[PDB]
DNA sequence: AAGGAACTTTACAGGGAACTTTA
DNA sequence: TAAAGTTCCCTGTAAAGTTCCTT
DNA sequence: AAGGAACTTTACAGGGAACTTTA
DNA sequence: TAAAGTTCCCTGTAAAGTTCCTT
């Protein structure tokens, strides 16, 4: 039901991987590319929900952009094409403003 | 700090003007246009949030559509032009389902 | 003599056992899945018609989906075959949405 | 609002083009093909509410098979193309039998 | 008719290859 | 003017969804 | 912000021809 | 089969939807 537990684990990931400089960004810098294992790895920890359950929120709330019936997008970073989870970095600034 | 005091506002602001009669809806039924003043005046009394603070994080999230810069928007209504604040009634729907 | 007391049965038969949690939704959330002797029980108390009467014009409407001479479709929950009586989300919806 | 005047509207609508020998049927007689501009005319004298408006709600319901973004679809009738108003006769039926 | 068993689809996962768009 | 971004093709998989088949 | 004016899109309307499905 | 049923091409329109631009 909570609906803090989603948000505050997306700013929380983003904020992890941005220390460990793990994330990418596209051209724009609208957006943020992450590893779909890394992130459904991170997302097993917090029990509050299934990663799958976070995801489909994640999807729903356009909190992340997705290619049809997945959680992920094809990405293209120096010639080289991979799925990448792709984060909205407008999704992420007012989740952080709100927790800041 | 609570991301689900703004999400129950929007709800509950929606399902009031639903009770008194006072929603108008776009061609496709996509979309609520709401009196600008009206919802300036609903978003006064809960002070968890300034007014512009409630409707930034609405923009910002997607629960409204708006002009760049803006909390309004321009509409057309019987071949004439005016400005109303247009919450998607999708955002509407999934929010509501998440808390009942 | 009332389409609107079939209707607001849907409505609100979908409503309290979505909040008492006794509901189940498909793969794809389009179609709500609901124990066949829960609805029957819930559907003897309004008196306008019998509890088959209320599921003959639910099925017709198509507010549910139904086997060939049944009321319920088979369904499949963690690898488990049941019966269901299987209610459209669209019909709840749009319904909802007429009060 | 109420759902009665436009499912009574749907069986008066149909039993006055029967009488008056004004209905063709679909080869497996599960459909009814109706002129669109005598449906719309038949539809201006009960004032509940517009003619688009009973025709949204009968698309919605799904008690007319419609084409996309149309209130009306393709048939063939002696090698001759038209379009027609298609009313489902499963949901004319009930809802004659409920009123008799 | 009822349900155990078995077949088909889907919603998630992936990639090669080539096209279109943007700084 | 080249790399990102996208789009069109496919494959893999487990469980949902459906049908077969027996009682 | 407010609002005049003018542009673009959409959801309804239509049809010829050719394709797919059914008796 | 051969006609029903459907889809693939297109066009037309008025008002909604949107943008431009000035105050």
């Amino acid at each position: 039901k909570d609906l803090n537990l989603y948000a505050k684990e997306l700013v929380d990931v983003v904020n992890y991987l941005m220390k460990k400089n793990q994330l990418v960004f596209s051209r724009n810098n609208k957006f943020i590319y992450v590893n779909t294992e890394t992130i459904k790895s991170m997302l097993e920890k917090r029990n509050y929900d299934t990663v799958d359950g976070k995801l489909y929120l994640w999807r729903e709330l356009e909190w992340i952009e997705c290619a049809e019936d997945r959680f992920n997008k094809r990405i293209k970073i120096d010639g080289e094409n991979m799925y990448a989870v792709v984060i909205k970095y407008s999704s992420y600034s007012i989740l952080k403003r709100l927790y800041l």
